[PDB]
């Protein structure tokens, strides 16, 4: 029945809050809702890092760390940073992968906008197997091309 | 956090909760009840000390509430206590069984207030249905 | 539809197996779809006892047992017994209650008909807080004015 | 094997999962399996954090947290963090627990790895009874002493 579900939910939303605030408490909006994704991207002028967040290990590890740390490091950066949490909002993520013209869907995963148009795209294969070293690297060699 | 925490046990241990009401076991939750139940208890009572493992779940209480069920003769009450759940509850009721050493699953077969028959965890790990059945239903049909 | 409820409906259906044997195993036919009630209920002559099954200690305790000792102990006793699993069998259950109009809903409960037409009840409140005695009472008493 | 304990083994994996994802979504390995567990120490290097993971609240609201908590705040970390599931997978904890000389057994705990050998523990005692603070004091003094 939806009681145990609802408690199941809730437990998971509780569980996933430091997952988000690790990106939010760094500076990238959240959007939560395909009403905001569209509201972000239909407004958004010169670069966005976009965040596909998730929960596995690999967004743990590497993808969030290697984000915020890239931003906060880089000389060059994106004018915005912003994200969507595959899975856990899903409405959302689905909507913000609309705009990856050509992708396929994967968690975590990362685009580099200029307005809503993707420069650059780092796919969970991208990510997943490769150390932050690698994927910072990946990331701000984006930044210095674009930003 | 805490909330959702203890709210999601809440939620998810309802069904093992279920299966020995679902069989007409009284659920003691407090301390207070337990003392009030021993207390006042007449005649034979099958104490089921409940938790949440899987020989409880496919060994204990499946063979209680089959017992019970289908025994000629049977206790004159059915109560359980949920170890790890419902802790003090369980620590209070534990203290009736002057001669057992601790353990969840297990069963007590009380007259009174005094332990009878004790089934430890490891008369039900390990072991089969019908084999502890038979080890309640011997029970039932010596007291 | 996920892992999670799919578990916990496979758990529940198994876990209420045995509350429906007790009743099973004394005749009464259980009623699992709205149309296996609505079918039951028009070709339906004579007088039935109806017991909605609950997964609750007074169904265990009291409902059940006077239910079934109920049947036995009495020269005058229903035609027809038929079972509903309340909040398991939800569909079943609400068909049923429909056929009850004036009663409210409750489980356990317990319903005497003649034909189609509910003339006797007994609420979960006539069953929780009282005696295998006065239950059966209850019933063999309602068996004895209408059966 | 019957539906019931199908049913159930199903059920309590589905619900053991989010204490699975509270540590997995922080960068913790899984060691499900005695293979796995040899597996991991047998090759293992530098340091490693291990948690005996379990299904109590002891675990939901210090070990788990402070954990993870530690893992990301301090400068000092281990090479590897690891966790075995206590009550749930019982060979990969029994494994991991004949790597523990001459530790005792109980959940939730914490070892401290350089290589196999086990360079500091926390067992349940030092857990329950304490708060964040002290627990988060112990596990950091560890790794600043050893990583």
């Amino acid at each position: 029945s939806n009681a145990m579900s609802m408690a199941y939910e809730e437990y998971m939303r509780q569980l996933v809050v430091p997952m988000r605030r690790e990106l939010t408490g760094a500076g990238f909006e959240e959007l939560t809702t395909a009403e905001e994704v569209e509201n972000f991207m239909e407004k958004a002028e010169g670069t966005t890092l976009v965040v596909v967040n998730s929960v596995c290990g690999c967004a743990a590890g590497l993808a969030r760390p290697a984000a915020t740390q890239a931003v906060l490091q880089n000389d060059k950066t994106p004018d915005n940073t912003v994200t969507v949490f595959a899975g856990q909002d899903k409405e959302a993520t689905a909507k913000m992968r609309e705009y990856f013209t050509g992708a396929a869907p994967s968690s975590p995963s990362m685009a580099l906008l200029k307005g809503k148009e993707v420069v650059h795209f780092i796919p969970r294969h991208e990510i997943e197997g490769h150390d932050m070293e690698e994927i910072m690297k990946n990331l701000t060699a984006a930044f210095d091309a674009h930003c």
